[PDB]
């Protein structure tokens, strides 16, 4: 037992856990090092063509260290710009995988009214970035999932629950918590007061397995889409980081190593063993995240992942660039005046081509943790692309448009035409609200004693429309 | 030294050897058990339309066992049915990689004499299966290469020749004497007589690299064609068995792992280690061939084999398709009056997808060897004939074709339809040649003591056109 055995007052912020468990919380702070912006719409223009009519096509970033999660969410322009708690693009939904407010949140008014409301609804209480909340039993210290669409996620693919999992399994499901795809599935539902309300709630689309093609099929038969593409009018499939999902097919998950023997490997002190909880690169720590179990140099290592990569790369530019060809020669078929029933059949090719593409590419270390897999699906995403753009000639065709070219969409500013998006105007209110509402909220919240400002020390330095010069 | 120090009388037959050596003899005849014919042509009855115009459209089976090498050489309906030393399809290259009478007869007349003639010219002489003289010296027993093309390619590659090599890499490079990808070079050459004569040498195509591209823009340079496409009159390049190429890049590769290690385990019996000479599936052995460097279950490691083995069938009945497809969109457009110009950059992704598509299964391991090089490559190819297909939709509609449906090739006796070859004629001829030339030739070495009749026992029992039973 702890000594903290009847749980930890302010439990949300971390500081608070640091009393009991400092090296931890030393190792856990570190992760503010990670705080490079790299802009993915600028390294894959195509990218932009492919979520035209989505936020993606505003903002999207590499990922970088927990420590700013908090932030970033609230820097991208994905959010937009509120005015209060009733304003802005985005539900509270967004919140859900920042932050250790969002446990405390729904522990407190429950998982339903939690999901009900725009992301502004919380910017006055959701302020603290991923922390021992999120993992931790505040008693016990031991893992612990604390949001429940996992485990529904989980039994929805026949697998087991946090609780019924090995301590092996557990250290990498309290990663899975965040980094698995998901959707937002509208919930009705009535409050205590009888007030009819309506939820976005989280889901894993995991009800036929846990494969690309399972939750493509899963997607098909609800009749799914998270947006219209803007130029191509497809009904579209979002991946998003299915880091888990595509773990767990690949040889290290299938020998059942876990997240955390690389990415929170352990450091031997006599008879203390303590885990990095500096959550990074594992490249940049071989020696303790790789070579305990091979045996060969880093620098040889290093580069069998650089090839990986290099393999990855090639298949992802040919199939973006199919796919962002197919989306321009439908809107250009689409102008000439071909009607939905002879576009319906290139349109489903479009759609299973980008989720398979965009399954493979969204988790940033799959082409690691599964590259056979990752390359497969590209093939595969791909090919569906280019069935469609064997079927669109002919619709060109059949409207006098056979030799028509597709644009070019080589600079994330030449895309961003193609997907009209005004970047300069969504920059100009995104500021605008920082400067005002966000300060609000942050004041409001270090008065309330939610937000301790020591964690928001070069938090807000970079992001990918400014750079203040370092984090 | 060995007991033979001064050489072996009668050393291209394996049966003289058998006297110092017992114990691996046994084990080298044991290659006999490997008896089964998978006629590939159908199970992958694209494959036929792939090589239409070539002799591969008639025949062509999985491997067997060394044991059967060399009568698999006679039987294929490949080199046809000859009437003498001077007739047939094929030159007397085709014996290169079958027999230890290929340096035995290289040793007495020269490179370029055995290189000059038809594949009949040597029918008499070169009568025993890959044997212990393909890959010991007579004197040492060292392992040694005894073909010239092999140093020559890995000189023209930049790699160390077969002397300058280590022990653990001449464990693979005496199997790359064969299983590598060739072509046969036309040689102009005059003989000792004085008298012009025209050799077929057997050529690694090696001198950008051994990378699928560098062997490409080989060809390319040189503006070679292993044929003209019978359907889509595409300047051709036929992949062979590409074995060492594609495994020196693969994981195992880059660690040093030999070919021996997987396909030659040892055993251990006190003091005295021995080299397993039967060459086949180390699936079949794996506690012996897998088990010294992995440490979970056989089942686990075969699940995961097969993993491997199904996403390449997934890749490479795409690729076929395409390849397959374009090839009859081509054929068809070129009956519509198409022109070699309108055809020319359609011609040319053909050539490289198939080239490339070609390469990634002709080694029927490489899946396993370098499992993430030859999705890449599938991938890739597939890519290419996509790329094609795009381009003709647009020849066949300038010539009033749009909407023309190439034809299904889903059956072997289909695809050899559309490729016109008459099956059923080229074995009436195969069987004639068989029980006549074959037989004399049979005869002819046997009373020249160059064969021992026990080495023919069950050895022509199975060829894809009969099977008398059991070999
Ligand atoms: C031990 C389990 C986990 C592992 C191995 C892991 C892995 C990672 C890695 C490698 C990064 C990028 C780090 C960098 O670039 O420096 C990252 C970022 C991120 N992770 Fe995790 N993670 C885990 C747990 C979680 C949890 C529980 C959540 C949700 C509460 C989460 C949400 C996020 C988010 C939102 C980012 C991007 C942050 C940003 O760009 O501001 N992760 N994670
Ligand atoms: C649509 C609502 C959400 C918004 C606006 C949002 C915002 C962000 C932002 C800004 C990042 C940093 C990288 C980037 O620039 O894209 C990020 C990364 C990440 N987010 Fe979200 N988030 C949302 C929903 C979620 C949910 C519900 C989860 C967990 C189930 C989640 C998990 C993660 C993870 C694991 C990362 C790091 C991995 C990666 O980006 O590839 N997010 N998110
Ligand atoms: C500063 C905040 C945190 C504190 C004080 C804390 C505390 C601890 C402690 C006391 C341990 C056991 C000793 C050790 O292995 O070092 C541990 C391990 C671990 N924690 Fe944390 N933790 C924090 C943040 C997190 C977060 C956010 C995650 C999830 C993304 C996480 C996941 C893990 C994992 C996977 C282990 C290894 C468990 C094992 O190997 O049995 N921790 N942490
Ligand atoms: C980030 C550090 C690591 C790197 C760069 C790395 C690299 C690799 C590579 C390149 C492979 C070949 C599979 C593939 O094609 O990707 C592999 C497989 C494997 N690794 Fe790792 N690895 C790492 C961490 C670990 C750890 C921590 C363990 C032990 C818990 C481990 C155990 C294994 C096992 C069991 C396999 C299956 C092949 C075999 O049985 O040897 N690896 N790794
Ligand atoms: C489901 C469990 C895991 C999660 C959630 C996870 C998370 C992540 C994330 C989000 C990234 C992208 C980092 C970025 O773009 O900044 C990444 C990359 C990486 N991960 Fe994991 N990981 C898991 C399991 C593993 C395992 C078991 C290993 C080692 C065998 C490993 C080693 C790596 C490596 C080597 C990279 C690439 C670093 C680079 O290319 O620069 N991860 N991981
Ligand atoms: C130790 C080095 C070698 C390895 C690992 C190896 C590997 C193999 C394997 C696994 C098979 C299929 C066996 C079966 O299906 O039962 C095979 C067949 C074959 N090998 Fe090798 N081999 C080596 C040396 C050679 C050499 C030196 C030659 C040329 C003289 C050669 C030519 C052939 C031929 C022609 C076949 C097909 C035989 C038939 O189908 O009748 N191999 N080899
Ligand atoms: C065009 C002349 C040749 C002919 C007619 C021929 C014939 C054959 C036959 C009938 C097989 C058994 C599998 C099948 O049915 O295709 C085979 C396999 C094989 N041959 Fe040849 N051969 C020729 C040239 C060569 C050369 C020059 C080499 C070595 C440089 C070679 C190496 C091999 C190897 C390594 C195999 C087993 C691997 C595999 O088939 O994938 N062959 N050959
Ligand atoms: C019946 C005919 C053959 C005889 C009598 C013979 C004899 C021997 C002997 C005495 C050894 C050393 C002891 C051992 O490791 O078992 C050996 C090993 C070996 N032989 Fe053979 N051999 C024959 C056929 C072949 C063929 C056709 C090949 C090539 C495809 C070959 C390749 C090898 C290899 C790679 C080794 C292991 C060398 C090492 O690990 O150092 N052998 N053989
Ligand atoms: C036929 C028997 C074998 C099987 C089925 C097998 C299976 C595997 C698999 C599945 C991998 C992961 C790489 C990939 O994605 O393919 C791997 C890698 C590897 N294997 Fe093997 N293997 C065999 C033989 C051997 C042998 C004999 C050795 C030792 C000489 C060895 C040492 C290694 C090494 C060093 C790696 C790189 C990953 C690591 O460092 O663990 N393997 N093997
Ligand atoms: C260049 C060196 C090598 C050569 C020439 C070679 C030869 C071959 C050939 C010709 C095949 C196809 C067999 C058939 O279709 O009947 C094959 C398959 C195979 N080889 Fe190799 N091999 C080499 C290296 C290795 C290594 C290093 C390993 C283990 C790490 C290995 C393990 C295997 C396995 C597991 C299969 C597949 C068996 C199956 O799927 O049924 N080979 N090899
Ligand atoms: O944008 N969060 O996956
Ligand atoms: O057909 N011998 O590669
Ligand atoms: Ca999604
Ligand atoms: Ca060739
Ligand atoms: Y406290
Ligand atoms: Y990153
Ligand atoms: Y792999
Ligand atoms: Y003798
Ligand atoms: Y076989």
């Amino acid at each position: 037992k702890t000594a903290h055995s009847q749980g930890i007052e302010g439990k949300a912020m971390s500081e608070e856990w640091a009393r009991y468990y400092p090296r931890q919380f030393d190792s856990w702070k570190k992760t503010k090092e990670s705080d490079n912006i790299t802009d993915m719409l600028k390294e894959k223009p195509a990218l932009v063509v492919a979520w035209a009519g989505y936020p993606f096509s505003k903002d999207y970033n590499a990922p970088r260290g927990h420590y700013y999660a908090l932030q970033d969410n609230i820097n991208t322009l994905r959010t937009g710009a509120p005015v209060d708690g009733k304003t802005g693009p985005l539900p509270s939904a967004c919140w859900t995988c920042k932050s250790p407010d969002v446990p405390r949140i729904i522990e407190q008014d429950g998982e339903l009214e939690y999901f009900t409301g725009k992301w502004a609804k919380y910017g006055d209480e959701i302020v603290n970035t991923i922390g021992c909340y999120n993992c931790h039993d505040d008693k016990s210290a031991e893992l612990k999932s604390k949001v429940p669409y996992l485990d529904r996620g989980l039994s929805a693919a026949g697998f087991k629950t946090f609780a019924e999992s090995t301590h092996q399994e557990k250290r990498s499901l309290v990663c899975a918590q965040c980094h698995v795809e998901f959707y937002f599935k509208k919930t009705e539902w009535k409050d205590d007061k009888g007030v009819d309300k309506t939820a976005m709630v989280v889901t894993l689309p995991w009800s036929k397995g846990i494969s690309t093609e399972q939750m493509e099929a899963y997607y098909d038969e609800i009749n799914f889409a998270d947006w219209t593409h803007g130029i191509s009018k497809t009904p579209m499939l979002k991946a998003q980081h299915p880091d888990w999902e595509l773990y767990k097919t690949g040889i290290h998950g299938q020998k059942g190593v876990s997240c955390a023997d690389c990415h929170m490997p352990y450091t031997q002190e006599g008879a203390v063993k303590y885990s990095d909880h500096k959550v990074g690169n594992p490249l940049d720590n071989m020696d303790k995240s790789c070579m305990n179990c091979h045996r060969e140099s880093e620098q040889k290592l290093k580069d069998i992942v650089k090839q990986k990569f290099e393999r990855k790369e090639f298949l992802q530019d040919i199939a973006f660039d199919n796919i962002g060809k197919a989306h321009l020669e439908t809107g250009k078929a689409m102008e000439l005046g071909a009607t939905d029933a002879e576009l319906k059949e290139i349109r489903t090719h479009i759609r299973h081509a980008q989720w398979r593409a965009d399954m493979a590419i969204a988790g940033h270390g799959s082409f690691f943790h599964a590259p056979e897999e990752v390359l497969r699906l590209l093939a595969s995403g791909n090919e569906e692309a280019q069935k469609a753009r064997i079927k669109l000639v002919k619709v060109l065709a059949k409207y006098g448009a056979i030799d028509y070219v597709a644009p070019d969409f080589e600079t994330k500013e030449k895309a961003q035409k193609l997907a009209k998006v005004d970047m300069e105007a969504f920059i100009a209110e995104k500021l605008k609200f920082k400067q005002t509402l966000e300060q609000e909220w942050k004041k409001q919240a270090i008065a309330k004693g939610r937000l301790n400002p020591e964690s928001l020390k070069g938090v807000d330095e970079k992001s990918s429309y400014y750079d203040k010069t370092k984090k």
